[PDB]
């Protein structure tokens, strides 16, 4: 069948492993143990189509980072995310970007500006803040919470409708 090949980037502790958790086993994982480089699969029917979904989960903390780069440098489509309570996070973007943008030898590279913890009040980075971030990528962004699933199947099915654009 079809596969697509997602990558999950971004900051220490902003959800990547939560998501794809929530995304593959239908759990939230609570307790925070960082990640070095993780995979899994699913078989999934999108808009149609039998898909098989390979995502990388990959690892935010500078110190778990050794060869993210050769991990990446496979990847269709990246999910970059960011949390909605963490400022640095969402400034950080750019650092993620580069590093895709560097790995796929390309500038027109699938990717979806993901805002995590949207659950969460202490929100200190505002819808149209990130918005206008995508905006200037040309990609959309969309707001998840692995604690409650709110966008979740959206975030990484949008990814896949983005690689099918390419
Ligand atoms: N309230 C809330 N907590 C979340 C959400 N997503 C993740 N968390 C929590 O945030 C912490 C870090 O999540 P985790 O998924 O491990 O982050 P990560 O981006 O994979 N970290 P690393 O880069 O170190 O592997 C965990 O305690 C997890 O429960 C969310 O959407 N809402
Ligand atoms: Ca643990
Ligand atoms: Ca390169
Ligand atoms: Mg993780
Ligand atoms: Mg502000």
């Amino acid at each position: 069948m079809t596969e697509y090949k997602l990558v999950v980037v971004g900051a220490g502790g902003v959800g990547k492993s939560a998501l794809t958790i929530q995304l593959i086993q239908n759990h939230f994982v609570d307790e925070y143990d960082p990640t070095i480089e993780d995979s899994y699969r699913k078989q999934v029917v999108i808009d149609g189509e039998t898909c098989l979904l390979d995502i990388l989960d990959t690892a935010g903390q500078e110190e778990y980072s050794a060869m993210r780069d050769q991990y990446m440098r496979t990847g269709e489509g990246f999910l970059c995310v960011f949390a909605i309570n963490n400022t640095k996070s969402f400034e950080d973007i750019h650092q993620y970007r580069e590093q895709i943008k560097r790995v796929k030898d390309s500038d027109d590279v699938p990717m979806v500006l993901v805002g995590n913890k949207c659950d969460l009040a202490a929100r200190t980075v505002e819808s149209r803040q990130a918005q206008d971030l995508a905006r200037s990528y040309g990609i959309p962004y969309i707001e998840t919470s692995a604690k409650t699933r709110q966008g979740v199947e959206d975030a990484f099915y949008t990814l896949v409708r983005e690689i099918r654009q390419h």
